[PDB]
């Protein structure tokens, strides 16, 4: 009902290409591997089936996924919660992650992201 939007589609087009640097330049991602829930094997097996998909997602951004972790990463991916990191033990990636200033996402967050930059995991 009113002509001109609040985002224009070279503004969005804008903020996406800057994350989409980001990805390709400089971001290393870690998918952690610790579960906070005894899920039966086949919940345990569909959440495993999106952390692929998600690894596919952010690998067409050009992202490095290291199987494993050290202080160059910068953004963990997990299934744990996101909010009560400073429970844990000092030995923990979770607490590492945050440790060294490092981006912690969950599942849900990732799969935002990815949709907010146009891919499609559905295919």
């Amino acid at each position: 009902k009113n002509v001109e939007p609040r985002v224009t589609p070279k503004e969005l087009l804008e903020w996406q290409t800057n994350w989409k640097k980001i990805m390709k330049r400089d971001s290393r991602i870690y998918f952690d591997i610790t579960d906070d829930v005894e899920m039966n094997t086949y919940n345990k097996s569909k959440m495993d089936k999106r952390r692929d998909l998600l690894k596919r997602g952010f690998l067409t951004l050009g992202a490095q996924i290291t199987q494993f972790f050290d202080t160059t990463v910068t953004i963990v991916i997990t299934r744990r919660s996101v909010e009560n990191i400073y429970l844990l033990k000092d030995t923990d990636i979770l607490s590492r992650a945050k440790k060294n200033y490092m981006k912690v996402w969950s599942y849900e967050k990732a799969a935002r992201f990815l949709k907010n930059l146009d891919v499609d995991l559905d295919h």
